[PDB]
């Protein structure tokens, strides 16, 4: 299971909350047809407080609004995703196989996070204090989708710089998601994970900061972005698979820097560059980061032209990727 809020974060909160605010995030850490191309299958259910999955379904492709604001979240967010994909890439759900689209809301109680499990989405309601509802995001669920589109393709294993490869991946395309649901450029942008997603009293914008990484959080309880934004001060740790959550920033400056060079939609070049990479058969699941930056390059090269491609190799220069 790929979940949004890392180890480091609860157990942030389990050192430094209130008793309420330690059991919920503790109990969060412990716990263990196909569409036709340009049509998403939906399919959404209620886990009614139990870890039960899938749970009762109560609203498939097509069925109207049963009023639940989890609900209706789940089923619009999973629906603009599709869309994002098939519009900008031309590709039929997340294994370009159509795979339907399955989420279950009210997992648990007052759980604090979101993940997907290989075949389906997994939503906690938050404890409202910390977090809120983890439906209320639309990249957070975009980033948790996308997780299956890398699976489907390269393949990244969730360890070291192929790990923060992965993550990037995942905040690449849910920022896409937003700014393609929001019809903005990449100078009009916000550029955060998780805006709306930290309650009200949290001194923070969101989760993470694609732009400038380390800057996102700076609070009593959830401590400090510990993001760097360049390679001269990447993190040597086997913590945390190896720093996956800790170094993705510098990727995802890298992302933000080609997507701002080159103007317009961020999804139509920039996007595009980074999805040709990750469908490239030559790419290693083991990848690093050198090798990565390397072929959005070629790619660059091979969809536009040597400007495109020059300014894809000053992003990822100016984040110290050599
Ligand atoms: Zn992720």
């Amino acid at each position: 299971a790929r979940s949004v809020i890392p180890p480091y974060m609860l157990r942030r909160i389990i050192e430094h909350g209130s008793l309420p605010q330690r059991d919920c995030a503790l109990h969060t850490l412990n716990h263990v047809k196909t569409s036709t191309g340009g049509e998403v299958i939906r399919d959404i259910y209620d886990a009614e407080n139990s870890t039960q999955l899938p749970g009762k379904q109560v609203r498939n492709e097509g069925q109207a609004s049963n009023h639940d604001v989890a609900v209706d979240e789940a089923y619009d967010y999973l629906g603009v995703t599709y869309d994002f994909f098939w519009q900008a890439f031309k590709r039929n759900s997340l294994d370009n196989q159509g795979l339907p689209l399955t989420g279950s809301v009210h997992y648990g109680k007052e759980y604090q996070n979101a993940f997907w499990n290989g075949q389906q989405m997994v939503f906690g309601d938050g404890d409202g204090e910390i977090f809120n509802r983890f439906t209320i995001a639309i990249d957070v669920v975009g980033h948790a989708l996308a997780h299956g589109v890398t699976e489907s393709e390269a393949g990244l294993i969730y360890f070291q710089q192929a790990g923060a490869l992965n993550e990037s991946l995942s905040d690449v395309f849910g920022s896409l998601v937003k700014q393609f649901h929001l019809k903005q450029t990449a100078d009009k942008a916000d550029w955060l994970i998780g805006e709306g997603l930290l309650a009200k009293g949290i001194n923070g914008k969101g989760l993470r900061s694609m732009s400038a990484p380390g800057t996102a959080y700076d609070d009593p309880l959830l401590g400090k972005d510990p993001q760097p934004a360049s390679m001269k001060d990447y993190i040597q740790t086997k913590e945390d698979n190896g720093g996956v959550h800790l170094n993705s920033g510098i990727p995802n400056r890298a992302f933000y820097l080609a997507a701002t060079a080159l103007g317009g939609y961020a999804w139509e070049k920039a996007g595009y560059i980074w999805y040709d990479t990750l469908c490239d058969k030559a790419l290693p699941q083991d990848a690093d980061f050198a090798t990565f930056a390397r072929t959005t390059v070629k790619h660059a090269e091979q969809r536009f032209d040597s400007k495109v491609a020059q300014k894809v190799q000053q992003a990822w220069h100016q984040v110290g990727v050599a």
